């Protein structure tokens, strides 16, 4: 009922989109506990954010089944770098990487509407675009502190950002 | 992100008139405790209605931040009046000053559609048009109440109000 | 009995003056929590400053109440700057401001001396002159700490400063 | 040490007159359990008020005692009436009586004041100034509301305010 | 019923003599705290013996209103003494006081048996007789034990009673 | 801040003369306490005033670091004699010291007060003039005790009130 | 009994030193916490050495009690600074007043050995000798972790030492 075949079609994308960003930040956390990084908060805090983003593609995923689309997987694409060079980068990354997902999702939206589907409207609102505006800006303060505090260069920066901020 | 500078602007006279709503009923408590008033649950209940309405400023102002916007501050306005003349006129006063205000943020929801920004939308439907529709419900009960029962002119109109629905 | 009108409008005069200082507080604490100066624990620190010079108006408008003089609300202005550039110049400015204050309290007292209020002179001293005290020397204290630290070209100090003086 | 002969007369004048407002007040509670008056909740707030004003009778020959002056007693004059009238005429009659005292302690602070005894102003500032202020204004809060009921000759308006207002 | 107007006014003057036992009682009580006397114990015993004295005032106070006799205050005079000499003298001027107190007691019993008021006789006999009467005793004990001490010229025997036998 | 150098040296003077005190207090401690005299309650209370008194040189030194005044320390002068001959004997020389301590106290609120320094003034309404009435009361009751009692030459006098008063 | 006269006064001696080093230590608390130093936990730290010190100075006046020597007070000099420069300058300036009391501590000493005095002797290496040995080893720990992160002159380092190692 009221469930349009492109409607499916971008959920199954958005699915795979959730899945890829959970993989980049699984990929951040084991570069942070490297013995040649060290930043064990900074892993940490990838880690549980690469957790958050399996639950995101499987909120979708049962949204699939509560509608009665059919979920279509696909390859999950590997992260861009397996070497993220500094906290401060890994943290530019997964601000550009959340700025691009909430553009995927204000795309879904806006097909929604078009489709008249009040229910996916409501669904991506709920759980979908104020958790992404709320990353964003968590994610844009660590980037704004690590550059005023001097990273990646200034030896103590990174240290202390995880020691402080991350350490919670 | 998909902020429209008309909404920044928007949001910025909308923390202004919640700002303003909160020194009305600031005003309103402080005259309820006047010793040629003494209608003290009048005035606890117009003092909590200012801090709720602190809070309605605060909100948007985070909105602000998390979206990227700038907030610009201004005067905030004195009250209409200092003397509030009676319970009834004073609950006559804050159903008027409530229905301004719905009528202020439905005009920022249809600037907000306009604009195609569902996260501003979603955010005026989550904390605010439901919100006004209880407290114009609320003080339109309040009004008939007194109305029905003499106030101001019939002497124990007010008093029995204050004692038995204000009190709690 | 004993109040005098001169004193009357003083008291409506501090009343705005008190509300003023919430209003820069306010302003401070949401300009602290901007994603390009994400100092966390300054706006906390400012938004607890804001709330009690709230209670700081509140307890004039109840004197005013209970010496039966009127209430007389006036426009609270906004503060002079929306953009506060460092954690530094705003516990500069917040120093100035509170100096500000104490000048228009010590005159409040010297007014309520001649005009043989010692109701209201006891009133100033008993919660507000050595509030005023302690709140300039805790600034003081907070200015000259960045100030040593290099605060706010030194990239490290104002985050140091946020992480353990204003953690607590 | 600074205390000066007159400030001693003085101190036994304003402990002679709080016995007699603790014995106005007996009267009033007394009065307002007669079978032909009725009012409990009256009888108990005046009798709340006559034991508050022999503590301050206590507090002045503590004080006495203290900076070693003699307490002089004299007698206790009964109260001007016996038939309080009604709730709303005792209520008149202790806000003029508190009136009263209020004045008589100004005097004794500005005396205080002229002798440069700045023990006997804070003593006085301390413990009886601010409690006179908020007597004041409770009783008139009590004398509006009465009157505005309709009381005494409004059957309803004594009743309902020993109810509710003196019921607590 | 069965209240004899003679018994009305026995009454008045009964609750004023019980009126001027409480301030005899409170003027010894701020005898003793003086810096040249300081016996705290004597002073807390004759404080205690005060408010008992109020006590047995406001009880016929209430018997009167429950009779419905009309309670008719008049001066209470202040005591014969503001220096009361010694520990031992203000033990034998209580106790004077006592018996004085009892012999108008059984006087008003001697009205009451006339006048046929069993329920004022028993009254009486009730909360009256039997206390004046222990009162006396425990006085009589006093000065007893004061004067075999050899008070007040021995320099010990006030000061050894009042830590030991009215310590408790 | 309207914090005059007069006021700032008469700071400094009176945190000079309350480490004095607690030196004389301390001296007096350890005279009770040798084999030849041996009270050791007297021990205990001196030792207790000398820690007081240390406490209020202590809030001198916080006010003249709050108001921006510089503390400036002088030597400490030994007490006037180290054998105190009596317990009566220290009692009457802790007496006369208090005594000096409140001249000394009320002429620095004096030149408070001359210099309309309302703060100043309230400090030591607060902390210091009421502390040093209750403080000259008791001690001027312990010597009363003492002298009726037949100190220093009756043997039991000070041994007993060694036990009972100053034991508690 | 084999308290030899010279024992006697090096004990006076020592304690006067005692009460010096406990005054210099309350001048540095109380630098520590001006509005232009404003390191607290530097002022704890030296106001709890500032107490120590006083309990130093009370067990060699137990001391000469007990033994049956005369306590002889003298003038306790002011500290030789009332400026104390920085955390780092204190910090030494503690360390040279510790070393000078322990080679005084340890002449006192040799006294006693020389005078065949094996209870001072024991009473010295109980509560003082191994005292002061750790003392100068955490004040020597204190000036090498200052002078190795960049103190006075390295903004930093104070402020860094004051939050982590004086904090605790
Ligand atoms: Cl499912
Ligand atoms: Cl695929
Ligand atoms: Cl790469
Ligand atoms: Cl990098
Ligand atoms: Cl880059
Ligand atoms: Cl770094
Ligand atoms: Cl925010
Ligand atoms: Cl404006
Ligand atoms: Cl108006
Ligand atoms: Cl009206
Ligand atoms: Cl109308
Ligand atoms: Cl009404
Ligand atoms: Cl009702
Ligand atoms: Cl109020
Ligand atoms: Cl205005
Ligand atoms: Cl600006
Ligand atoms: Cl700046
Ligand atoms: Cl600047
Ligand atoms: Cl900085
Ligand atoms: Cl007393
Ligand atoms: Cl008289
Ligand atoms: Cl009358
Ligand atoms: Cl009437
Ligand atoms: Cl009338
Ligand atoms: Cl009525
Ligand atoms: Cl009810
Ligand atoms: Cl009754
Ligand atoms: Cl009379
Ligand atoms: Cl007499
Ligand atoms: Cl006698
Ligand atoms: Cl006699
Ligand atoms: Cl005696
Ligand atoms: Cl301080
Ligand atoms: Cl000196
Ligand atoms: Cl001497
Ligand atoms: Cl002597
Ligand atoms: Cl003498
Ligand atoms: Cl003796
Ligand atoms: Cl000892
Ligand atoms: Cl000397
Ligand atoms: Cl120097
Ligand atoms: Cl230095
Ligand atoms: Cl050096
Ligand atoms: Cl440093
Ligand atoms: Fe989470
Ligand atoms: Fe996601
Ligand atoms: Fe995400
Ligand atoms: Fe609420
Ligand atoms: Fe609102
Ligand atoms: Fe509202
Ligand atoms: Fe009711
Ligand atoms: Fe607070
Ligand atoms: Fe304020
Ligand atoms: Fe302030
Ligand atoms: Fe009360
Ligand atoms: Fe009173
Ligand atoms: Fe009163
Ligand atoms: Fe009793
Ligand atoms: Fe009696
Ligand atoms: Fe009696
Ligand atoms: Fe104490
Ligand atoms: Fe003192
Ligand atoms: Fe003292
Ligand atoms: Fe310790
Ligand atoms: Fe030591
Ligand atoms: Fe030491
Ligand atoms: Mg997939
Ligand atoms: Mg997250
Ligand atoms: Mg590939
Ligand atoms: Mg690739
Ligand atoms: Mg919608
Ligand atoms: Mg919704
Ligand atoms: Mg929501
Ligand atoms: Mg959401
Ligand atoms: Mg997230
Ligand atoms: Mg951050
Ligand atoms: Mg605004
Ligand atoms: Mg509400
Ligand atoms: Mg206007
Ligand atoms: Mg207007
Ligand atoms: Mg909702
Ligand atoms: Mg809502
Ligand atoms: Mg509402
Ligand atoms: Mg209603
Ligand atoms: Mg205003
Ligand atoms: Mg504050
Ligand atoms: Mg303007
Ligand atoms: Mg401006
Ligand atoms: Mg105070
Ligand atoms: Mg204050
Ligand atoms: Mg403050
Ligand atoms: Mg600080
Ligand atoms: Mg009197
Ligand atoms: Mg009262
Ligand atoms: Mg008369
Ligand atoms: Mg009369
Ligand atoms: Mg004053
Ligand atoms: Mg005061
Ligand atoms: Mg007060
Ligand atoms: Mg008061
Ligand atoms: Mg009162
Ligand atoms: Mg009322
Ligand atoms: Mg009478
Ligand atoms: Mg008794
Ligand atoms: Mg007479
Ligand atoms: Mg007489
Ligand atoms: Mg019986
Ligand atoms: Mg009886
Ligand atoms: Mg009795
Ligand atoms: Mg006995
Ligand atoms: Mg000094
Ligand atoms: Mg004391
Ligand atoms: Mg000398
Ligand atoms: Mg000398
Ligand atoms: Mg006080
Ligand atoms: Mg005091
Ligand atoms: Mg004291
Ligand atoms: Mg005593
Ligand atoms: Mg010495
Ligand atoms: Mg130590
Ligand atoms: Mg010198
Ligand atoms: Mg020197
Ligand atoms: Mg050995
Ligand atoms: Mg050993
Ligand atoms: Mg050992
Ligand atoms: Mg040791
Ligand atoms: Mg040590
Ligand atoms: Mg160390």
């Amino acid at each position: 009922q009221n469930f349009h075949p492109d409607s499916e079609a971008a959920i199954n994308r958005q699915i795979n989109l959730e899945l890829y960003a959970s993989y980049v930040y699984l990929s951040m956390a084991y570069y942070f506990s490297r013995d040649d990084v060290a930043l064990n908060n900074f892993s940490r805090y990838f880690l549980h954010q690469s957790r958050e983003e399996t639950e995101h593609a499987e909120k979708l995923m049962r949204l699939q089944n509560q509608r009665g689309g059919r979920i279509r997987l696909q390859d999950i694409k590997k992260p861009e770098q397996d070497d993220w060079e500094s906290g401060l980068h890994a943290m530019e990354c997964a601000l550009l990487l959340e700025k691009n997902v909430n553009q995927s999702l204000l795309e879904l939206h806006a097909l929604a509407s078009d489709k008249g589907d009040p229910h996916l409207c409501d669904f991506l609102e709920t759980y979908y675009l104020n958790e992404q505006v709320k990353s964003i800006k968590e994610l844009g303060d660590h980037v704004h502190n690590l550059v005023k505090m001097g990273a990646p260069d200034a030896g103590l920066a990174e240290y202390l950002f995880d020691t402080h901020t991350l350490g919670n």
